């Protein structure tokens, strides 16, 4: 394994559909097997395999395929990269079991993902960690984008307060104050901004910063 | 104790002083008991205490003294000397203050947290401030664009500047971002011993948490 948890580590999180049921999740595979992990942002579920697993399981689900486990794991990664055939999503007790069908050189594959809750670590290295790097991170730019802002309002004072000159006047902005805009922020606007949802849109306006604070955290 | 499961959700956190660590804590009391989570950014540790355990603990704890259970709960709501050991999943934090001129002690048996309340005290609050925040940086760049225009109008047509070092660089996102993420990061993405995470963050989340809750 380890490269396979080290290669998950650089993985985004994406987005998954299945039978109305959504997911978010990420997966790093090679010819020596894959890590998977899965959260429905309320439980964070984890597998890993190896090729012996690969084996056992292919053949107890195919009752009529022959395949070294590469080819088992090389045609779920050309599955779940594009993606990231059709699938299903299961719970027993304590695991998620995320099933798989689909077709393989013109004969149907099945594949079912047995992921266990993740284990603490994992959910600090792959959620909590990373997310609170994020936000103290915005919180910079925040700080460094207010400041941008009070040196574009000392400039335009210079030119109104001692310039001497005016403008077209349909264009003329407020002076920025990061206390009322902070305040009309977190009364008007922070109720649909702080919306979780399907873990939608986090993977669609957050990833490019998760990666950057990963690779960061990790180097 | 249900209510006191739910009190605990909007608590900010505090950051506490170890000897080998540092810790993040949260805590909710009343006459009932407390709820506190604990988290040193690797794990996280919970417990939940009624009144009928308070006065056994502080009767094994406190021989110098004692008093009916709920005044102790109120001391503690006051809340000092911590330090903690850790047993296999067991986290027991000790405090040792100062109660009627006299030491006084209190240890918080901690198990290891469920997810469940990872996910509704960290994860789901945490990503729910990134995409808040991220809504700010939008609104900063918006206004930064907008007053572009309007000082380009002043150099569209004659208007001169008389302090010569006032001039801003016009303000262009992709390249902001493109410095930010060399020269700022490392340092603001550092998670640390958590101190920025209760320094400039705590306002945020108690407003998450309350929006989420409603």
């Amino acid at each position: 394994m380890e490269e396979l948890e080290q290669g998950l580590l650089m993985q985004p999180w994406a987005w998954l559909q299945l039978a109305e049921n959504s997911l978010l999740a990420k997966v790093f595979i090679t010819k020596q097997g894959y890590a998977l992990l899965v959260s429905d942002l309320q439980q964070v579920w984890h597998e890993q395999v190896d090729t012996s697993v690969v084996s056992q399981r292919a053949k107890e689900l195919n009752k009529r395929l022959t395949a070294p486990p590469a080819a088992f794991l090389c045609h779920l990664d050309n599955l779940l990269r594009p993606l990231l055939a059709t699938f299903s999503c299961d719970c027993v007790a304590d695991a998620l079991i995320l099933r798989v069908r689909s077709e393989l050189s013109g004969l149907p594959f099945y594949w079912n993902f047995h992921c266990m809750l993740a284990s603490p670590s994992l959910v600090s290295q792959h959620l909590i960690r990373p997310l609170m790097g994020m936000s103290l991170a915005l919180q910079c730019q925040v700080r460094e984008l207010a400041t941008l802002l009070h040196m574009k309002d000392l400039e335009i004072q210079d030119y109104q307060e001692s310039g001497a000159t005016l403008i077209r006047d349909r264009l003329k902005t407020e002076p920025f104050e990061e206390n009322s805009f902070l305040e009309q922020f977190m009364i008007e606007k922070l109720p649909e901004a702080c919306s979780i949802g399907d873990g939608k849109p986090f993977v669609m306006n957050l990833q490019d910063l998760y990666m950057a604070v990963t690779t960061q955290h990790h180097h």
